[PDB]
């Protein structure tokens, strides 16, 4: 392209982004358009997801996400403190209604109200619903496409359970999925953890979230998250049964909320990018073979054309009977050298060359998205060894974003080595007391001289903490091994 | 349930989609929330209908159905006359915005300049992009949920075109795939055809559409449409290119809008339904087969319910592998009566019944929601011959929907016979001279004698118009056999 990742990465990604034909800006700000290249990957994504929360008892539904003034003044519901902005409907056209109508403002406000009418009898549990929507915030700093972003396309989850082991299981298993999504369809290696006091989720007893780190940008950035949230919202919405083993105090429901967004997409493009675009992960890639025609002169016969078409044809039938993902870029108008660079930007996995002296020979070359690499291969086996380069692109994705993990991720026990290490644009994992105010301590002071935040507590420290060893603030002994760095 | 569909259509209807958990009424109205039973047959149907187009060539996308006035005062884009209503947002919380920003207002303000932008050249077309999402509106009498309804669910595809034999080719074949998914996925028999002047889209050339009807309230109904815009929008968005043909003066694009919406879940509700509630055709049902332990007595022996257990997860286990949406009741706390009446109302196409007697003579019992048959089904026999029922069940419903359409679709020659049947209850195809003030008048007078309304001019009218046929107004000649009928 026009950039360098490793000189300007603010625009080499939004060259990228935009040269792939995956976003356009729109007349918004923090609002893009989705094209289809970049909707396919998370509509590959939905397909895995979907499917494994289904395996889980997990049902899909549809909420009006909207709600009256009327609802909110009389206490139908009610609004969490915690949570900006109510954005307002209070003109249909030039003519300000009778009822005004709240945006958004949250799934909780909107959701719980109908649980706790749906939650009767202890029969009536557990309750497990899934949502695939749109959601918008209204601050922005510098509005990064699919990092930071006010529009955005997600799912969540929310989860009704009579007992805390119920809800406590979900938690980990759907958080699992994400690290799933991450590690296997996007072969992108995430760290595991808990979040600590002050970055969990308010409204929640506590917050479990998959982090995945930008070696480009030498930041960390959120994946996903599974967030217990107890009794604190079944006590606020009444959501209530009575069980037979007490018959009978109220006894309240123990609930569930978990998200994943489009940002993966931007995670994936940070992590496996290159200088010549886009690669796409041949799991989420819409077209993972591209069969190209290669040969074509201005002396060329007519009936080899026809022939050389057919063969193109005969590959793009035998690929789709494997269930991979393959086009034939068929087209007169442009040079095949122009649709080799065309879909080396689009990040195609493998790009198939079909050329008349390869054709003679009853062969074809298959071409690497990744490394690059051309293999002559015989037509015969098509099938087999296209499906295991596919494959094994994959497995060097995951492999070499695995070793920018394990380089760039390592412990440090004082807080000198800590500024030494976040400087050079690792992440690291701390001794930490768990406290708040320490947190807002060590933000400012690693700041100048941004500020590093904390990610997670992982649920697997690379060390053992030692008795008696003490917190980077000096003042307090260490809790847990806590993941800090400058994120997104 | 507690009315009769025959006596009170809408107490039934209300109560059929309630008690069947498909809807659930929202702190809105014309709002309301779609449950998982509901969800997934637009699930089902969008599973088919997105497979299709695609293999017509059209991608998915997503677009950010808001927009700032900073862009409509300054006419980026254009606000067409005949679309109300734009609702904008102007409070993020109690404090105005900088940008206030319109919701909806219509697709084509969003989109259109969009495809102008990336339409620079003829390479660049066709542009064939779908979305699946949410659209409101703002008006209602009394919003049925489904039929009339001010919050929906729906797809709209928009393509741009260089010929007009192209997009005129994308119309018809669109308009198939909407028939097959209310002929094929819901058994429900439609009526294609062209919409007249009156009833067309005002932004397009013409608009195609499918009408199904509806015996219980002897209406009719729009189930989707196709609409040729032709050059309309693109004079109107400068959406242009050049072509070497003549190089040149400027060429527009030729355009299409095509949509359709949750309703179809309405249809199918009102066609099919019982007055043991919901009936749900195979083809779309989120379970198609329950397994429903029968004959459980507080004397059963303890290793005979562990047996009965497993001999409906192996019933279980072998439909899932010949891929029949399949789920097991086995639940202590109601009884198999219960479970019966429960899946009944829930309109499951098949009860499969598992008893210790039957269970004996290794055999099991198969009930019919459509007929309630039942047979007697050996275990053996299990995959082909349940299979085999469900296929029967699907050409059932549609060959007793397709008998409603015949014996209710008749020919009137003159205004007094139209009178007489469309008070029957009949839709029916007159003799129209095709004039706007005299679908006007149709409407005045078929009503205090509410209103017949046009439906379509349907490609292959039940008779030929012969020549010196008059209009059933009686002024004019008549230029084509016309649908009309009472509609939704
Ligand atoms: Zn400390
Ligand atoms: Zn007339």
């Amino acid at each position: 392209l026009e950039a360098k990742k490793e000189e300007n990465l603010a625009d080499w990604y939004s060259q990228v982004i935009t040269k792939s034909e995956m976003i356009e800006y729109h007349d918004i700000s923090g609002c893009y358009i989705l094209r289809p290249w970049a909707y396919a990957i998370w509509e590959a994504i939905k397909d895995f997801f979907d499917a494994e929360i289904k395996k889980l008892g997990v049902e899909n539904c549809y909420f009006p996400m909207f709600v009256s003034q009327s609802a909110l003044e009389k206490e139908k519901t009610h609004v969490a403190d915690f949570a900006p902005e109510v954005a307002w409907v209070t003109r249909s056209g030039k003519t300000e209604l009778a009822e005004p109508i709240a945006i958004r403002p949250t799934s909780e406000t909107v959701m719980y109200p109908a649980y706790a009418k749906w939650v009767q009898s202890h029969r009536d549990l557990p309750i497990k619903l899934n949502q695939w929507c749109n959601v918008v915030r209204w601050e922005f700093k510098h509005p990064q496409p699919f990092l930071r972003t006010r529009e955005f396309l997600w799912q969540e989850g929310h989860s009704a359970f009579a007992t805390m082991e119920e809800a406590a299981e979900e938690v980990l298993q759907i958080l699992d999925l994400y690290a799933q999504v991450y590690e296997e369809l996007l072969a992108i290696p995430v760290v595991k953890g808990r979040k600590t006091e002050k970055e969990k989720f308010a409204g929640g007893d506590y917050t479990t979230t998959i982090e995945a780190f930008i070696s480009a940008s030498g930041r960390a950035i959120q994946g996903g998250t599974s967030h217990h949230l107890g009794q604190n919202f079944s006590k606020m919405f009444e959501i209530v049964f009575e069980d037979p083993k007490i018959p009978g105090e109220k006894q309240f429901a123990y609930q569930n909320s978990w998200g994943l967004t489009t940002r993966t997409i931007g995670v994936m493009t940070m992590v496996h990018g290159d200088n010549m675009g886009l690669v796409l992960p041949p799991r989420v890639a819409c077209v993972q073979v591209v069969i190209i025609p290669c040969g074509i002169t201005n002396a060329l016969s007519e009936e080899d054309k026809e022939a050389l078409i057919a063969k193109c044809n005969d590959y793009r039938r035998r690929l789709l009977s494997v269930n991979i993902r393959v086009r034939a870029d068929l087209r007169d108008n442009y040079s095949p050298g122009w649709k080799f660079n065309h879909w080396e930007l689009k990040g195609v996995p493998i790009r198939l060359e079909v050329g008349p002296r390869d054709m003679k020979s009853c062969q074809f070359v298959a071409v690497r998205r990744d490394t690059g690499e051309k293999l002559t291969v015989a037509e015969n086996e098509a099938e087999t060894k296209l499906q295991a380069i596919l494959e094994d692109i994959q497995v060097t994705l995951f492999t070499r974003a695995s070793e920018d993990l394990k380089t760039h991720m390592v412990v440090a026990n004082t807080m000198e080595d800590f500024q030494k290490i976040l400087d050079s644009g690792k992440i690291v994992q701390i001794p930490f007391c768990g406290e708040i105010d320490c947190e807002d301590w060590i933000k400012k002071t690693t700041a100048r001289d941004m500020g590093a935040k904390s990610l997670c507590i992982p649920f697997k420290p690379l060390c053992e903490l030692q008795p008696g060893a003490k917190c980077v603030c000096g003042k307090n002994p260490a809790k847990y091994y806590t993941l800090f760095g400058r994120s997104y």
